[PDB]
């Protein structure tokens, strides 16, 4: 009943949080690597 | 067998959550060093 459907509402919500974090994490990695690029450039300008 | 899913997605989320907190620290320390540099 409401029980059968509730689990689907979870798997949905859970796989949704995954995709969120999966993305947000990729996006932080990019912030990260880029800050490093920036440090490299600033360093070669010595 | 349904739990296996509900608990994997549940772990997978905890993993990502930790992985992302970690990468945020990496990023932020980088940003702080850039400040330390230009500063």
């Amino acid at each position: 009943s409401r029980l059968g459907d509730l689990y689907e509402e979870e798997m949905r919500e859970l796989r949704r949080q995954v995709d969120q974090l999966t993305n947000d994490k990729a996006r932080v990695e990019v912030e990260r690597d880029n800050l490093a690029e920036d440090i490299m450039r600033l360093r070669e300008k010595l």
